């Protein structure tokens, strides 16, 4: 016999699942008691979650709203056509100038379906080199030849860098660059660069060599939204973003992109119009993705609507001002921090001067419920066990910690990192060696034990501490 | 210039933070449960399922596999994906020394195009069921026109092969020539609307005749698979894809299931020889195409893939097949023209051509009565706007509780639908801005809604709990 | 101290290099002694090689005449553009409606750079599989799916294929591919194909699917110019040839290109026109070639007014008559032609039946002074030992052979397949075992003196016999 | 009736066709009343020109020496051996270590195969830049981005460049480059670079990228031979060549290949051997080309043996010497030289601190009998006015010119420019108006005249002077 409607379908997750349920308490959890500090994650609100797990997740809505290849679609298209809308209205954008679409799933496939609208196959693509910043779908592959994003397999890629010795985008060599290989898309923005970008030559430098320019600001796209740093619409023809990062929403991306009467330009004929929009569609569907999701289009909408508010201004400018302050601090005890500072929500520190990999840093924090991500540095070659860690401010600033707290958040990253070369100096560099002492060791069950005594006050979005599982 | 308290924004109910969109999520609710919902690619997933995706597991980047990933803090999204994956394997049957699953796939589009890129380089020759014969766009989609539609086509050499055109069964035989002649890397069988079972064995066959790959993509019936109610594929596929929230009644994902271990015994193939999919199926998804996974997704499928694996899933699956007949008879009973004239699975597709019907017609009156469809291609259209068809699934009506019964009923509605649909063309005219002026006061189409909504009000809705929601 | 140029530069082959002269002697004998069978090959005039070896070879004169990369080429220029114009008078080609560029420097080059014109990387092309009798450049990749030409690694080849059971093209299939592939380019003309081609079905099936059609008539040029076969450009795009198969030429290609107004056709717009001329020229050059081999544009500017003479036509007629006239001696043997005859130059000899291959079949007859090729067929996987040999007219037609000779090129070749049929009986079928009998075989001693006897007989163009070195 | 063999099979030319024939004694004439410049021409032998137009070109004999696809080839098979192996010989390489194709139609076929044995469609290479003096097969595309080679269309190209300074290759950035771009395939040798090259620099750059190593010496490839600039065998994997440039042999192309046990090298099996020989040979045919021009390899045959000569070294000496002689006189009236001078067999002359265009100096000299080809020099983009004039010693070395006689040349060239400024001064920089300096211009007719009076006196290989047509 078929089960009840209400005991499969209608049965909290709690009876049905009590495995996952308690994974999920553990999350809740761990998500509290620690020191939450990966630059790309982020606490979004509940309210942003009730639309996630919604009964939205149940349609079938390919197409675009008004034209659908399904019936049943009244409620769906209002609620992606307010979620379009709302995203021209958080990044300042007149519709007659710029579209966007909010079914990318993600933000790789929102890079690579904005690739794939403007790019043939093997057309040349010129991105931040991952080492000096820039990200995975930017046309990543290893100074040893090895392709591994699809970005440089599916198109050829050849990467600008940072200075060697400032950290900074050498703009001179990404124009000489670019004369020379003659690609016809240039993407900006970054994953792991501590600085603002220069859009305006960026834009020279595309005019030059007669090449699209794009901006994926998935980092900073909150920055963006609040007016905290350049905006990358003045002067790209396409922008491209997660909504998870810096901007607070679910997982998903989105792809903006001009519309309207083109800028004056010798060599192009009167009355042009951008011919993004179509393109731009046809690659995310039909010819990536298939049905739209839309429990996170609606919990996207959600989100939009929070970063127009005046508190997500304020948020972003407090993401900023945590992470200087976290940088001064870092650097008040002599660590090495790419730029020397920041602009944004991050920090890259680099580890090699004290003769670390970003691998034991990671592991050693983690044991403390201080959650890093090991980064590369410039000059890295190692995924494994690169130079580097990258720390970021969206995540604490989100539960409302302010400067004085990020300079505590400081001292922990200090005490983890002494005790890191503490066992290195005693077990050895080897990971074999060095792994013997991240056990029983009473140095990191007192910084952990001082960690969470520290994260445990905050307050947390997303849930009721009150009512959750795990307390303690 | 303050920012808000975590509780202004961050814990507040969406019913509260967004007024708007919570409405519209109200009113998609009550159109799920109020209509009759006939799209055979989706179903109503349990509220156990939506508390999972909508959970603090959105906030957590995890890039790479449990225990070797890019970030700290996964020691329970680690967890919920061993047991996603464990339990991914359990509910198909299959052993952990034979096969593997990769369950970070997006959706079934991103599914499918990972697998591919894990096995082919750019440009080599795939074969799938052509579209309008009732396969996937993603299994290589280009029209008869030359127009290449799906990636798959762009990025990979397609040739799709045919239904017989009298039968609608699998041309097998064509099959077969057009395979030693094309000489494919990759067959693809599985579809999206084929209303028959499949002779995996002879898929098999063709494939070791010319050298071929054998992928199964089973999004539309994986939950059939998984009840054991039709063939599974895992008996002679390489690799086997599919979406969960299809006829499997889970959150909107794919998965990526593999082969493992040594390798059946070919002549000319060595001794000893073992596969080797799993790591390149592993590098496809992540680094190579994917960023983040979405652990709220694989946490709401790890519930799904448990939910699957009772004896009420079964059940349910064995009925979602006697629905699906049950229906076919009642149509073909009246006349309408039935692809392959019945199902062996979940849906039937309706030939509209022989009453002079297009499908976007009846799937437009068909909404104005609640009753919810798809326009669908059928053997030779050309026209994705204006298709021959119309394609009509049991899932998710099976999950609100109906039976055979029901199903005629949902037959007699379906017959009164497409008689009203001829009766305003002949009134009204064939072009479609005159057949418009007949759905306007039509007093039938309001008869036919009121029985829709009062017949559908009769059964149970999992989900989420009718009695609270805002639309009574 | 250098060389004076009289002694390096003016001195004689005979005297600079005694080696390499003696080896051309020899090879001058080698063709005026036995019977040369191969379908592609030709015996070209003293005149075309008279140009071929000239000052010509010294000259770089990229471009087109009137637009060159280069000085000094007044002559050059008059040369190439009297080739060209030469090249459209040989085949009744309006110049206002046909272009041609002579500059491919053989037939595989032309193809590749007709096609390099039309198409993109990875584009869809549709041509004759190569056991069916098409050309390697027209997409040849194995049944076994190994990719053998270049057409089918930098384009994209679904080959068509002649009936299983007829050996005549299947145009039913050809269509049903072609709609299901949707190629860009169908190309038609073959190597070994022994019939004429429907060129009016092949346009309607490129139409219906979109197609542009180009016909490679290499091997029958020459009966082509003679309008002794079915003209292709009365439908093709574009028109691909050698010009030293039975053209009777030096070793070239060319490209023959629609000019002017498109032919009425629905959808596409009112005066619209051909646009092939500058991409094929820019494909020849400079994509694909360097510096065009002056010495070869005039030999074939030599050749083309040959051709258009009424003893070529009179050649051409009698190239099918002797092809016709041999293809019913062996089928009065009891031999297996594919097709059961022929329409052109050539016939394709099954000797499957027989328990044969061709490669076997191919030596014996080498020893004998018979040069024949071994030659793929229906079904054939081995190119090391296909299953057939092809054997073709031209060559010998132009020593002045006629239907009675070719009767007795018959009754050889029968007493050749004869005798190989004998040494697999007593030695078997392994290569190893077989070649054992071609030592001290008294009968292939005698069928090579009655052959070099036959061969004799005759005239020989392109050399003075009675001055060579070995008589 | 056919004609008779004798009829239209022996009679001459002159009797056959005395259209072409007489335009064959017109630019015999031509050859000999003309300063013949072109760096890559030459006047090759009477004897090389016999074996050229003989019974040679009658054969079909595709495969290679005792494994071919025709009958009929033990006299062909022997004169291929004999070329291969004189090929070997003439660049004093051991058969063992060495092998060599004799088969390419031309110098472009030659490098397209050589390509396509090592490389897949769209792997990247790296050759001297066409402005910077590479030729066009080693990947040229415009600094506009126009794709004009096929070798930068099937391939990936990125041309490395000379020092802005200098005029030399620039190392560092050669280097640089392919760090970054990480080419398959980096090709030296070039068409109008006036300087040797540091072989083994290369070799290391491409070590240092895993790159193979290929020289193309067409240019040069008689001066190799004779021992008078490097050897590029010494550190490349491959080297092409055509054969009718300074080899004075007819027009052709070779592919020289490793063979036997590879050096050693760690990250690398013991006992490894090259294994370049069977892809080269399959690359030339099936791949690319058919039949074997046989006349062409009979006559390369000969071209060789007359290359190994004690003559042929003498005559490689001069050429330098009188390229040196040459480019010292025209310095010496204050023309501006790429480099500064030459090591090789050509000048690379920049006309545009004089204000012109060398198309202007090929015309003007064209008219005067000094044929001469406009060049590309650094900086330039067009190809129609480019900045410079190329000027080679080979081919009036060949007629026995010494360095007093080139030093003549030095001043027709200096007469030849100052007459072009004085057409330029007076009717304007518009190709139209110089033109009309070009019509009755009694200095042209006077340097013409003193032109023919120096050319007509010497020597003429590859035909007898005393029995041509035109003798005035
Ligand atoms: N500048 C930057 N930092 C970043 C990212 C990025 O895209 N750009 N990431 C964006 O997510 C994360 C790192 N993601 C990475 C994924 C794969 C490899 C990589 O090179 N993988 C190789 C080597 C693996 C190994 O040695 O163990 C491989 O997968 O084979 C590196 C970084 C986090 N920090
Ligand atoms: N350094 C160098 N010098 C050389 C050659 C070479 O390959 N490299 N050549 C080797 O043979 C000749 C020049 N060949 C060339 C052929 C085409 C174009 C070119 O860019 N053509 C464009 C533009 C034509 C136009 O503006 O009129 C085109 O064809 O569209 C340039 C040089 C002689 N000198
Ligand atoms: C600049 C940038 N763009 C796109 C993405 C991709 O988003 P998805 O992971 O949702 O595909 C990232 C992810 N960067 C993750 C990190 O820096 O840790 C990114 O940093
Ligand atoms: C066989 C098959 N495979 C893959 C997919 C793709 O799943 P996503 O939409 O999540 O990308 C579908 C969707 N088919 C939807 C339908 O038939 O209506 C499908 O039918
Ligand atoms: C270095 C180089 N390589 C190959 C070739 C091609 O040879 P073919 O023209 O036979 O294809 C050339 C021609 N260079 C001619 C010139 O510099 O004027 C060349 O300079
Ligand atoms: C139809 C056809 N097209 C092109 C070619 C190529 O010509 P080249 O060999 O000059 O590249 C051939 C050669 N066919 C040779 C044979 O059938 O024996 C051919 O048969």
């Amino acid at each position: 016999h078929m089960d009840p409607v209400s005991v499969w379908g209608n049965t909290p997750l709690a009876t049905v699942d009590p495995e996952i349920h308690d994974l999920i308490e553990k999350e809740k959890r761990r998500q509290c008691r620690g020191i939450e500090l990966i630059a790309s994650e982020n606490f979004t609100s509940f309210a942003v979650i009730e639309a996630l797990g919604s009964a939205l997740t149940n349609k079938y809505s390919e197409g675009m709203p008004g034209n659908r290849y399904y019936g049943g679609n009244e409620y769906i298209d209002q609620i992606e056509n307010l979620c379009r809308s709302r995203a021209l209205q958080a990044f300042h954008l007149d519709a007659q100038s710029w579209g966007v679409n909010v079914q990318p799933y993600s933000g790789s496939p929102a890079n690579f379906a904005a690739y794939t609208a403007v790019l043939n196959p093997h057309d040349r693509i010129m991105g931040l080199d991952l080492p000096s910043g820039g990200h995975l779908t930017h046309g990543y592959y290893t100074s040893g030849g090895k392709k591994i994003s699809a970005t440089s397999i599916y198109f050829e890629s050849l990467p600008y860098k940072v200075n060697s010795t400032t950290g900074y985008i050498d703009y001179d060599r990404l124009e000489e660059k670019a004369l020379d290989f003659r690609p016809k898309l240039i993407i900006c923005g970054g994953s792991a660069y501590p600085r603002d970008w220069d859009y305006k030559r960026f834009r020279e430098v595309a005019d030059k060599c007669g090449a699209l320019l794009l901006c994926d600001m998935a980092h900073t796209s909150g920055l963006v939204a609040a007016q905290e740093v350049n905006s990358p619409f003045e002067y790209c023809d396409i922008v491209t973003t997660t909504t998870h990062k810096s901007l607070r929403g679910p997982r998903a991306g989105m792809i903006f992109y001009r519309k309207g009467p083109k800028p004056p330009k010798k060599g192009q004929p009167e009355n042009a119009v951008y011919d993004f929009e179509d393109k731009i569609n046809f690659a995310v569907f039909p010819s990536l993705q298939g049905g739209p999701h839309n429990h996170q289009i609606g919990a996207l909408a959600v989100a939009l609507k929070q970063a127009a508010s005046p508190g997500f201004k304020a948020y972003a400018k407090q993401v900023k001002a945590n992470a200087v302050a976290l940088g001064k601090y870092l650097m008040g005890k002599g660590y090495s921090l790419v730029t020397g500072g920041t602009e944004n929500h991050l920090v890259l520190w680099d580890l090699r001067p004290l003769g670390l990999t970003g691998n034991k840093v990671e592991k050693l924090c983690d044991l403390c419920n201080i959650t890093v991500n090991k980064n590369a540095v410039f000059g890295d070659s190692s995924a494994l066990a690169p130079g580097g860690v990258r720390i970021g401010a969206p995540a604490m600033t989100s539960r409302g910690l302010v400067e004085k707290d990020f300079e505590q958040i400081g001292e922990f990253l200090h005490r983890a990192v002494t005790l890191t070369l503490e066992i290195q100096k005693e077990h050895g560099k080897l990971l074999k060696d060095f792994n013997k002492g991240l056990v029983n060791n009473k140095a990191i069950e007192d910084l952990k034990a001082d960690v969470e005594k520290f994260s445990a006050l905050f307050d947390m979005p997303g849930f009721l501490v009150s009512e959750m599982k795990y307390k303690d």
